RNA sequence: AACCCGGGGA
RNA sequence: AACCCCGGGC
C-alpha cells in the first residue's frame, strides 16, 4: 500500500462541485514529498481518512516520527483532497513556526468549506505564516499523477483526459480562492 | 384518513432539492371525486408500494368503489410527483374506457422533467383530455384544506408555508412551459 | 454524496 | 436526498 492505484486518484481527487451517481465518499487524502536541499532521495507518502478525521495532525506527527536532522533544510509539499479545516490550520502553523528547517507548500484539490467564514480564515492564517496555499492545477494534478500513482497496471480511464478534466474543474475553484484571498484585503 | 401537517409540507415540499437533514421526497397522491349531481365528494391518499405506484392503486381504487356509470365525475390529482410513462399510459387507457370521469392532474414536482420519455407521457395526458398543470398557491391552499388534519396546530406558520411553495413553483412552472411546445 | 442560493436541459 | 451542466456565497 505504498502507491495510490489509478482508480483511488480518479476517485478521491475528483473536484468536482457535486459527486456524480453512484455516490461515494471523498475522503481527506494527503499526498506529501519530502525534499531536501542538499539533493538527498525524496521521501514520498500518502494519508487517507475520513474527512470528518484530521489527517494533517497525522501528517505532522508522520513528520516527526521520521527524526529528521534539524540543521538541514527541507522544502515539504503536501497535496490536499480537501483544504484544512481551521483547527488542523492552527496546528500546521505551530509546527511549522517551532521546526523553521521546513518549508511547507499546501495545494489543495477542494476548498473544504470555503463559504464559511472560520474555514476562510483558517486558509488565510496558512498564508500569512508562510504557508503558501494553492488550488491545484494541471501542473500539480500531473506531478499526482506521476509520483504517487501505482504505474504498473494501466488504468481503465484515459490519463491524459482525466488530467485535463480536473484542470478543466478547477478554474473556479482557482477563481473562488481569489476572492477569499481579495476579501481579506479589504 | 387526513395528512398530518408535518407530511404535508415534508412531501410536498418543492425545492429544487431537499436541505439537510435528507428525508424522501416519496410519491403522494391526494384525489377529489365530485359527482355532478351534488353529492358528497370522496377524498383519499394514496402512497406508492413496492411494485404499484399510487397512480395504478388510484385507478384500482376507483374501480373498487363500483360508480354509476351513468353518472359524471370530476376528479381532481394533487400529485407530489408528476406521473412517469407507464402510469401515465395507463391513466389515458382508464379514462378513455370511463368516460364518465373528468380528470385533471396537478403536480408540485416535475418527475425527470429532463428525460424525453417521461416529457411524452406528460404530453400524452393533455392530449388526450386530462389536462397536467403544476402546482400554485391555490392548489396548494386548496390541498391545504381539504386533506390536512387542523384538530393539531402545525409547528409552522401555514401562510408562510403556502407563500414558500408557490415561490418555488414558478420556476416549475416555467419548465413544463417549456415542454409544451410539441 | 462537505453546505446554501440562482439558471438551464437538444 | 429524482439527474446532469453552469454561476455565486458579508
Ligand atoms: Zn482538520
Ligand atoms: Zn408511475
Amino acid at each position: 500500500a505504498a502507491l495510490l492505484t489509478a482508480k483511488t486518484f480518479s476517485l478521491q481527487f475528483n473536484n468536482k462541485r457535486r459527486v456524480n451517481k453512484p455516490y461515494y465518499p471523498r475522503k481527506a487524502l494527503l499526498c506529501y514529498q519530502l525534499t531536501p536541499q542538499n539533493g538527498s532521495t525524496p521521501t514520498r507518502g500518502h494519508l487517507i481518512n475520513k474527512k470528518e478525521d484530521h489527517a494533517e495532525i497525522r501528517f505532522i506527527n508522520e513528520i516527526k516520527s521520521m527524526g529528521l536532522d534539524e540543521t538541514q533544510c527541507y522544502q515539504v509539499t503536501c497535496y490536499l483532497t480537501w483544504s484544512p479545516c481551521p483547527s488542523c490550520a492552527g496546528e500546521l502553523v505551530d509546527f511549522i513556526k517551532a521546526h523553521r528547517h521546513l518549508n511547507l507548500r499546501i495545494f489543495a484539490s477542494r476548498l473544504y468549506y470555503h463559504w464559511h467564514p472560520n474555514y476562510q480564515e483558517g486558509l488565510l492564517l496558512l498564508c500569512g505564516s508562510q504557508v503558501p496555499v494553492e488550488v491545484m492545477g494541471l501542473p500539480e494534478f500531473t506531478d499526482c499523477w506521476e509520483n504517487f500513482v501505482d504505474h504498473k497496471e494501466p488504468p481503465s480511464f484515459n490519463p491524459s483526459e482525466k488530467l485535463k478534466e480536473l484542470d478543466k474543474n478547477s478554474q473556479a475553484i482557482k477563481r473562488r480562492l481569489e476572492r477569499i484571498k481579495s476579501r481579506s484585503v479589504d
